[PDB]
């Protein structure tokens, strides 16, 4: 009965279906990107409307669609053409990974700089990247991707091991053209395997460890119903699933003695983006957008037990559309567990003899995606005292390059004449804020140092600020670290038993934001991932920090649009976009494949409750 | 064998017979310390001696007493009369702590002030709190500790619900007089019960948390020999305890093919502060070093298993000196297991078809320590690919004081008249280094921010730089979270397979350092607190950053006074102070007792090893 429930194969074939009986996907129409859309605003009180959003292209050359879906009705809620050169082009399709490589295999140009370099043409893999916006007048308004080589030895051979640097070519997947092919010079490319399965490199593997098991013999304390509401030590949630943003969490809430209490009403990874530092012109143009160009849930891992995930593991399978409108099972692509989190409490009296100790324990929602040679772990927790925390974690086989005789100021030495470039990994999470209900506003607190003399005699008095944001021009924030700068989302109207609003106060990592030039193509298509905390009033069509379509999209869109519009937000139904990222110089540990580097943020209770959510834990 | 040993009964005991028969711990001698002392520098060639150092109170006013005593040869080694007003007081003895509510109990002044607020003697606790040093001469050269009062309603009553504001005593525990009972006026003591295993309170507890069980059917992967010599992964280390310190680690090292390669000499936590931010006269003067006033390791808790260390766990238990210099053993004082720390690397490559996952685990060493209403539990942390990590989790009851009438800057409400006031919880950890050796140095890297133009014309270009900390008077350094700024420890006369010096990169969390005014009492006797990273010439005499004795001690002393020396630090043994606290504003959340925050520090490998060193990490 659930409005949040994950799409079913069944809703899937019916969109097709409602499309294909509307004349919108005929033979020379491709899926791009199909996800349902959350119910309106107040809805509840309605019957269902499960709508779905899709972006249709053409591979013939004809102007793509954006369409709305009712699968209750059986009807096209509306259907409007995209000018591409304006508004962005669609996402990657999958079916285009594979052109890049196909095209230039039989390119004079392509061919010439391979011969260059010694180079077998059937041993050399492309990889198709985005393209981004610069200086290509020609590319506007047309489906680009760039291709960069690796040489792959043998069928099981690292690629990632032999970039061949000096050389980028560009094409048009549409049309099926290769626009340019850049060859700046012949840099040697590095000879050394990074099989990490090979024996010879890995040596003999230990015997060492010995097993570790984690059983539940009881099986796991939270429920699932509905196919996907969680009910876990009194929180409640729907988790869902996007092709885009991956696994999305709704109606986070905790229940509270009698009262289930609001907290969270949507909370997502609404963009990703990867940066790279290097000013050679073969990678100066890299940055991917992997959740708005790639579509992170797509390339969504089947996670396999006691290998991804550890312990009594509840698994959802979700859903998506291929490219023809069909139905794919993504199998075990969502883990939910919960696990030991340490001591909770823990207080030896000794005026009152009285010896308490509780344990800790955490609900975790995750799945792990692979984009090219990335890949992500994406992990939400939810914990016994009312915290919830995100985490990214990264690994996979870093991208590489040749490494410059003489050295480089914006790549690190990884083996012998292998580099990798300098980037960085910056994620925006969205935060449909529902704190005790939609009413809720954002101030920023700082710590307050304090001077010597009246009043502080001893000089040992410290404080604390709050500065309501009332406004959306207002509310575009930094980190401030050495001030211990936080951001407390509370709601106005509601007071704790202390006539206090009750309030979730977000820490942040405060690593590093974005750190091209402000003038850049990527500061202004990034431009949420300048600034450390942005507040936005609430709009259904407010969903992406980047805007809808990212691909080949300049600025324009996104977040700095949407704050001109400088609405109410103190009291008010209110989105928080946190932006947090990790900041990546290579080491040669990292190679030949990386162990996770992890970041994220948190968000504690701070006056929610009347006293701790905890004292109902019981002991052992 | 190993001159790193844990301290058996035996030794203590035998410290106690040499110190008798030598005519230095007679019937009113006590030990306020007692600790062995490390090997000196290059001592591995020589046999052992084992050394122990002793502070000797004298409980009829004598001068106290710093010896050092061989226990091998049955020996005093040194023995030297303190002058306390000079060089600091002794910590504060177990023995002392219920002279301050005996001594108040029959004080005219102080029963009149109890009498002014309708409390039964019988009733009042005395809280045995540090004095420090602030304006009052007669204190110079005496045993001090300041009583602060809680009503207890009943023997198994949390009295930290009913502080007595307005009222602080001032006592002599040598002399045993009360020199000052200060009496600002009455506030109502709150009256609510802060009992949380009353079911009254807590309601009925949860019936919902299913088991769950970690276990190791064929034991752990690590092994201990010589009592306290830990083999787990690769590493290796000894675990030490010392009554002032806690846990200790000695020798950390990783066996990197057939070479044992050194990392960290000797790991601590070398102090620990509590500083206080309400400047009410009643707490302006608290300022609690558990670690330099109190000794944390004396107060380590027997932690029960499944409950306080999950899994299977290792016990060590750790013997110390009670006051009259007999052994006595603080059973299972430190536990030791490994866990399991998900995913360690993830890759799925499209072009070789191999799909490859491998887990993480961490070895755990830890203890958990009482110091009156606070608990802190003191974790340290090896990893599979290198990575050490502390961490300290801060629970307990909160300090409390009257909420004032018409609020406060400074404290905040926890429950109808009942205040919590703002404080830090800062530690200094100790690193006393040895990357592949004693020669290092110490770099500080900060990210590099570059702008468009020639040589970087998309602007997307970005760097870091390094600077060698060369001397003692250029190694005092700040945190700047905004430049991703981090702490490098290199042997530059060991270089990896790309001619690199080998390195471990500090990553500190960048919270707010020591908030106090620079000209305040606590900003001169905890100066290490102002700064996040003190780097020193080792000395076998500099060991704490508040010196040897904290207790009423002004500045003078500790790392101001070592880093004076403005010794040569650039390839030479050397010594990392990183400070590191929590700022809390106490929230209604951590009452009525406190959920753990936590706060710590890693060190990651930084081209130390030549490539991963968990490739031989097998799968499932
Ligand atoms: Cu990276
Ligand atoms: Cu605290
Ligand atoms: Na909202
Ligand atoms: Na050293």
């Amino acid at each position: 009965a659930s409005p949040f429930r994950l799409a079913s194969a069944g809703e899937i074939s019916e969109v097709q279906g409602i499309l294909r009986t509307a004349g919108l996907l005929g033979p020379e129409k491709r899926i791009a990107y199909l996800g349902v859309l959350d119910p309106a605003r107040g809805a509840g009180s309605e019957a269902e409307d499960r709508r779905f959003r899709v972006f249709i292209h053409d591979v013939s050359g004809a102007r793509p669609q954006e369409v709305t879906v009712s699968v209750t009705n059986g009807t096209v809620i509306s259907a409007v053409e995209l000018d591409t050169a304006a508004t962005g082009e669609l996402p990657v399709l999958e079916e285009e990974f594979e052109v890049v490589e196909q095209l230039l295999a039989t390119d004079e140009r392509w061919l010439k700089a391979l011969a260059a370099r010694n180079l077998d043409v059937s041993k050399v893999r492309v990889a198709p990247l985005s393209a981004g916006v610069f200086e290509y007048a020609e590319e506007r308004g047309r489906r680009i991707l760039r291709g960069l080589a690796f040489v792959q030895d043998f069928p099981e051979d690292s690629a990632w091991a032999h970039p061949v640097d000096g050389l980028v070519a560009y094409v048009d997947v549409v049309s099926k053209e290769v626009t340019r092919v850049i060859d700046t010079g012949v840099f040697p490319v590095p000879a050394e395997h990074g099989n990490y399965t090979d024996p010879e490199l890995t040596g003999p593997l230990r015997t060492t460890q010995k097993p570790i098991s984690i059983t539940q013999p009881e099986g796991p304390s939270f429920t699932v119903t509905g196919g996907n509401h969680i009910e876990w030590e009194k929180w409640s949630l729907d988790v869902g699933f996007d092709v885009r943003e991956g696994v999305v969490l709704h109606n986070i809430a905790f229940r509270d003695g009698d009262r289930l209490r609001p907290i969270i009403n949507r909370a997502s990874i609404a963009e990703m983006v990867v940066p790279y530092g290097d000013p050679s012109p073969i990678r100066s143009w890299q940055n991917y957008f992997d959740t708005g160009e790639y579509l992170v849930g797509q390339y969504a891992n089947s996670l396999e037990l006691g290998c991804d995930c550890l312990g009594d593991i509840t698994y959802l399978s979700p859903v998506i559309s291929d490219a023809f409108g069909n139905p794919r099972e993504i199998r075990n692509g969502i883990c939910m567990h919960e696990e030991d989190w340490g001591i909770l409490a823990k207080h030896s009296d000794l005026w009152s003899g009285i010896n308490y100790t509780r344990r800790n324990r955490r609900m975790v929602i995750s799945f792990f995606t692979t984009i090219g040679n990335y890949d992500y772990g994406f992990y939400w927790y939810l914990y016994l005292d009312g915290t919830i925390e995100f985490e990214a974690k990264a690994t996979g086989v870093v991208f590489t390059s040749a490494f410059p005789e003489g050295g480089s100021d914006n790549i690190s030495q990884l083996a012998p004449g292998l580099g990798a470039p300098f980037h960085q990994h910056i994620f925006s999470a969205r935060l449909d804020m529902a704190i005790d209900g939609f009413t809720n506003r954002v101030e920023e607190e700082d710590v307050v140092r304090q001077t010597m003399g009246p009043g502080n005699e001893r000089g040992n008095a410290f404080s604390r600020k709050r500065t309501v944001l009332t406004r959306e021009s207002e509310a575009v924030r930094e980190a401030d670290a050495r001030t211990g700068r936080t951001w407390i989302i509370s709601n106005p109207e509601s007071k704790n038993r202390l006539n206090e609003p009750v309030g979730y106060k977000l820490h942040a990592h405060n690593q590093p934001t974005l750190l091209a030039d402000p003038g850049s193509s990527i500061a202004r298509r990034a431009a949420f991932a300048t600034k450390d905390l942005w507040v936005t009033r609430y709009a259904d069509d407010e969903r992406y920090p980047t805007g809808d379509f990212v691909n080949q999209h300049s600025g324009g869109a996104g977040l700095p649009s949407y704050i001109a519009q400088d609405r109410d937000i103190d009291g008010q139904d209110i989105v928080v976009w946190h932006t947090f990222g990790l900041t990546h110089f290579p080491r040669v540990e990292d190679w030949p494949i990386m162990p996770v580097d992890t970041v994220g943020f948190k968000l504690r209770p701070e006056g929610f409750f009347d006293r701790s959510p905890v004292l109902d834990v019981p002991a052992n």
